[PDB]
C-alpha cells in the first residue's frame, strides 16, 4: 500500500521501503514545460505549475480562475470533443499552438491535464523515418534480430547515446538483451540489474502509461499549485502526463549512472510488461513531442512483433 505523498505527511523514501513511493501522484512536473488543470465540465484553470510564466507569459495565481474558453478560444471546442467524459485516461488530444508550442491534453476523470512544451517549427522524424523503422522490425528473421534491429531503429530515430532493450525475467529482475550506442561505449548487453531498480509499482504504473522520461536528472521539480485537485480535495493523478515529475530515487541512480536524461517506452506482451526499450543521454535532452509520439507507436508495433516472434519457438 502507498504511503501518502510528501505534501500530505508521508515519509521521505528510502531503500526500504522504494515500492511505496507514490510515483504517480508528485503534485509537481519537470521545468522543460508547463502543467495546468482544468474542469472537464466549465474549462476552469484549477491548478497550475508554478513555472506557467515562462511558457504562458502570465503569473500562476493569475491564470487560475480562468477558463480554457478564454484561454484557448481555437481548441476549446475541439479539445471537449475529442476527450469526453469517460474516455481512456491514455487517450491524447494533441494540437500546435503559436515561437510554437506543442500542446498535449488528456482526460483523468473529471479532470483535463493540459501540457505545453515549446518546439521547433518542423517535425524532427524524417517524411518515412516511420516507414523505414517499420520494415526494419518486420524483416528481422528471429527474436534476437528484431531486438538489434529496435534498439538500432531506435537509436537513429533519437540520437540518444545508448538505447537499449530491457527485458524482465521472471523474478522481475532486468537484463540488457540488445542495445544500440555511441561510438566509444562500453556495452552494458548481458547486465542484469534487480528487480528493485524498477519497482513493483514503476512496473504496474508502465502497464498502463506506456511512455516516460526525465529530460534532465539535475534539474528541480516545479511544484503544481493548489497541489490538490479542487474538485476531489485530493492527489492530482499525473501518470499520464510526461511531464510528472520523476521519482528522486531513480534521478539519484541516473546521475550516478552519469546519465542526464532517460525516456523509456513499454514493451507490452498478452497484457504484461514484458520489457522497456530505455534511452540514455550523458547530457540533458528534451526529445521532441513528435519523435516521442513516433516512438510511442513503434514501440506498440515492437510489441506486436515480440508476441509473434515468441509465438513461433512455441
Ligand atoms: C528504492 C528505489 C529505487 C529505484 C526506484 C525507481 N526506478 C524507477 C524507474 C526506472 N529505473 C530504470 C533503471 C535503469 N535504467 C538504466 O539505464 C539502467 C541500467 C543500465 C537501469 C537498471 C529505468 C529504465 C526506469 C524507467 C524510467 C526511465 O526510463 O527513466 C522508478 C520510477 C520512476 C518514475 O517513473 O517516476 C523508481 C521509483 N531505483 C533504484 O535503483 C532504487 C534506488
Amino acid at each position: 500500500p502507498f504511503f501518502p505523498p510528501l505534501y500530505l505527511g508521508g515519509p521521505e523514501i528510502t531503500t526500504e521501503n522504494c515500492e511505496r513511493e507514490p510515483i504517480h501522484i508528485p503534485g509537481s512536473i519537470q521545468p522543460h514545460g508547463a502543467l495546468l488543470t482544468a474542469d472537464g465540465h466549465s474549462g476552469e484553470v484549477l491548478q497550475m505549475s508554478l513555472n506557467a510564466a515562462t511558457f504562458l507569459g502570465q503569473e500562476p495565481t493569475v491564470l487560475r480562475g480562468q477558463t480554457l474558453a478564454a484561454l484557448l478560444p481555437e481548441q476549446w471546442p475541439a479539445l471537449q470533443a475529442a476527450l469526453p467524459p469517460g474516455c481512456p485516461d491514455a487517450l491524447q488530444y494533441r494540437a500546435t499552438l503559436d515561437g510554437h508550442l506543442s500542446l498535449t491534453v488528456h482526460r483523468v476523470g473529471e479532470l483535463l491535464i493540459l501540457e505545453f512544451e515549446p518546439t521547433e517549427a518542423w517535425d524532427s522524424t524524417g517524411p518515412h523515418a516511420l516507414r523505414n523503422a517499420m520494415f526494419a522490425l518486420e524483416s528481422a528473421p528471429n527474436l534476437r534480430a528484431l531486438a538489434e534491429v529496435a534498439t538500432q531503429t531506435v537509436r537513429e530515430l533519437t540520437g540518444f547515446d545508448r538505447v537499449m532493450l530491457y527485458k524482465f525475467a521472471p523474478d522481475a529482475t532486468g537484463e540488457v538483451i540488445a542495445e544500440a550506442r555511441r561510438e566509444g561505449l562500453h556495452a552494458f548487453l548481458g547486465h542484469r540489474f534487480p528487480a528493485s531498480d524498477i519497482p513493483a509499482q514503476a512496473r504496474a504504473l508502465y502497464t498502463r502509461h506506456l511512455l516516460r522520461l526525465t529530460a534532465d536528472t539535475r534539474a528541480a521539480a516545479v511544484p503544481l499549485d493548489p497541489v490538490l485537485n479542487p474538485q476531489t480535495n485530493a492527489p492530482t493523478p499525473l501518470g499520464g502526463a510526461v511531464l510528472r515529475a520523476t521519482s528522486p530515487m531513480h534521478m539519484q541512480y541516473l546521475r550516478n549512472m552519469g546519465v542526464g536524461s532517460s525516456l523509456s517506452v513499454s514493451v507490452v506482451v498478452g497484457g504484461q510488461l514484458w520489457g522497456l526499450i530505455a534511452c540514455t543521454h550523458q547530457t540533458p535532452y528534451v526529445l521532441p513531442p513528435d519523435l516521442r509520439t513516433t516512438l510511442e507507436y513503434l514501440g506498440r508495433l515492437l510489441s506486436l512483433q515480440v508476441q509473434v516472434k515468441e509465438a513461433l519457438e512455441h
